[PDB]
């Protein structure tokens, strides 16, 4: 099962599972869902995504996108060899949830655009969540006339989401990776506590991931090609980092871009060559930990047990493991 905030997630349980072959079939499902007691939906479409052949006609179509909205005890997983060209979200009083095993890419809508979106609203904020071995991924081209809106989030979460664990993802090919407090106002989010762990972070941007307020663990994650910036921590956040494995990566451990900065606890990170450093602009504070030195203790016990892969070996484990199609390998 799930390791870390997330760690009591069982989703749809052992209900017998059903089997949806489109994103419409996996809506309908949802939609039919009396709310709790559980849900399995088994989703078996197989998206050619080369059937895309203009990476730039996705950001203005409009987006294709499932809802679990208020409701709870729910597990989405993609049967081996499955492939969506839809995204999730995951809104308001909803609970106990599970995102395994999808394999996500190309997404119409832009700016809407979402891959696995997690949110908090007027209703509730979701919670126990668990989003895991999922391989999720776009372009990092940049359309004409898009904006910087050619794709969007990968695997978000905003207005106080509270006890995640993202674990053994695979995001490639991606902007903006993981939101996690959508803007400096989002005040409700300091109620976040997220363990991002075993990910695979490749050929990506940013946001990996942008944490505004509460409280991460981010350990044995593997980042490789990370052209603008890594770990964010921003608005009096604090992150646990541990033991990932850096390499090719500007701005690996950073606070920018927010009107307060964000604070961080290194312990046995790995860090390869290729690190580069950079300076943002503007007049913000800004902090880059150049020297791998932490700037604040982990306020707190996680108060979950978790067992952590050796830094060196957190590379070749990550390749192995993470992602959709691996059996869940862990």
């Amino acid at each position: 099962g799930p390791v870390g905030y997330g760690a009591a997630t069982t989703g749809g349980g052992n209900k017998v599972p059903v089997n949806v072959a489109t994103f419409e079939a996996m809506q309908s499902a949802i939609d039919s869902y009396s709310g709790s007691g559980g849900l399995v939906l088994n989703y078996t479409g197989k998206f050619d995504f080369g059937t895309i052949k203009d990476v730039c006609a996705q950001w203005k179509l409009p987006a294709k996108t499932v809802q679990i909205k208020n409701k709870s005890d729910v597990t989405i997983k993609g049967a081996n060899g499955s492939a969506a060209n839809f995204g999730i979200r995951v809104v308001g009083n909803a609970h106990n949830v599970i995102i395994q095993n999808m394999t996500i890419g190309l997404l119409q809508g832009g700016e809407d655009a979402d891959s696995i979106s997690l949110e908090g609203n007027s209703s509730g904020e979701p919670s126990k969540i668990w989003v895991d071995h999922n391989t999720v991924f776009a372009s990092l081209t940049k359309c004409s006339g898009a904006g910087d809106a050619s794709f969007d989030g990968g695997i978000d979460m905003k207005k106080g989401v509270h006890h995640v664990t993202v674990s053994y993802n695979y995001v490639y090919n991606y902007q903006k990776v993981a939101l996690n407090g959508y803007s400096d106002s989002d005040t409700k989010n300091s109620a976040a506590r997220t363990t991002y762990h075993h990910n695979r972070f490749e050929n990506v941007e940013s946001r990996v991931p942008l944490q505004r307020r509460g409280l991460s663990h981010i350990y044995n994650n593997y980042f490789n090609n990370v052209t603008t910036s890594g770990i964010n921590v921003r608005m009096g956040g604090i992150a646990k980092i541990e033991s990932n494995y850096f390499e090719n990566i500007k701005n690996p451990v950073t606070s920018r871009d927010s009107s307060e900065i964000g604070y961080w606890d290194l312990i046995n990170n790995y860090v390869g060559s290729g690190i580069t450093w950079g300076t943002p602009d503007g007049s913000k504070p800004y902090a880059n930990a150049t020297n791998w030195i932490s700037t604040k203790v982990f306020p707190e016990s996680l108060g979950y047990i978790y067992t952590v892969t050796p830094a060196a070996q957190v590379k070749a484990k990550v390749i192995a493991t993470a992602g959709a199609g691996k059996n869940l390998a862990e």
